[PDB]
């Protein structure tokens, strides 16, 4: 039983984290929760392949000890795990060399792919998604009066080109290259703490392409603070390379 990676089994709300709405159950297959070894959530990841998870570097920077971690797969509730939720103990972590906000978990064991465990795709590398376009963000992390607690949320975002995103009104020349911006100017809906290290994924055609990992903002949800995403398709090499090499 083979799954295409990015193609959901349960096809997601796409309504159109602060706002949005919950997920249907397993509808982001790929999402992720890397906890502590005693079952702490602390940040999301984004599985891209059985044995490979992809998260910020800041949420491994505490501790580079393999066991301080686990990851948490195919869950809906935060609390009360479902019956079929793998939890995975991690084996080793790859940094970015470069210092940059994104790193690799390779599991200690391969992850069982079904309907509800799928690996996100990734994007060609250096591929530039072109402002406006829609993307989603997933997470378990706070809601601001939004609905939601505790349950996996998604919310639709429009990326916002660089140049758009480092004028003055918005991020004032911050976001680097290896960077992208999403958000919805007026505010209301974002990723916020607890989201780091998760997806924001781009539906293309016929498939959900991993574009950017959750890494930072001024706040979250604040009108003309679009939040601030590393730039998978900058590390596709870099991430093949490490799959490749262990
Ligand atoms: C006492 C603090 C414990 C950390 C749990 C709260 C996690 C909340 N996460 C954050 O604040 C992360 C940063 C963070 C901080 C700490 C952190 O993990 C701490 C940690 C994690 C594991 C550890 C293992 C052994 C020893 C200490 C450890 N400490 C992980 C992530 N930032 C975000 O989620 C961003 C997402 C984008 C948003 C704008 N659109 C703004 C907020």
């Amino acid at each position: 039983p083979s799954f295409d990676c990015g193609k959901p089994q349960v096809e997601p709300k796409k309504c159109p984290v602060v706002g949005g709405c919950v997920a249907h159950p397993h509808s982001w297959p790929w999402q992720v929760s890397l906890r502590t070894r005693f079952g702490m959530h602390f940040c999301g990841g984004t599985l891209i392949s059985p044995e490979w998870v992809l998260t910020a570097a800041h949420c491994l920077e505490k501790s580079p000890r393999p066991s301080s971690y686990k990851v948490i797969l195919g869950a809906h509730q935060e609390v009360n795990l479902e019956p079929h939720v793998q939890e995975i103990e991690v084996s080793r972590l790859f940094l970015e060399p470069t210092r940059k906000d994104i790193a690799l978990l390779k599991l200690s064991s391969p992850a069982v792919i079904t309907d509800k465990v799928i690996p996100a795709c990734l994007p060609s590398p250096n591929y530039v998604v072109a402002d406006r376009t829609e993307c989603f963000i997933t997470g378990w992390g706070e809601t601001q009066g939004t609905f939601g607690a505790g349950l996996l949320k998604e919310a639709q975002l429009p990326v916002i080109e660089n140049k758009v995103c480092n004028r003055y009104e918005f991020l004032n020349g911050r976001v680097q290259s290896t960077e992208l911006c999403a958000g919805h100017l007026a505010g209301g809906t974002d990723s916020c703490q607890g989201d780091s290290g998760g997806p924001l994924v781009c539906f293309e055609k016929d498939k959900y392409i991993l574009q950017g990992v959750t890494s930072w903002g001024l706040g979250c949800a604040r009108p003309n603070k679009p939040g601030v995403y590393v730039r998978v398709s900058r590390f596709v090499t870099w991430i093949e390379g490490v799959m490749r090499n262990n």
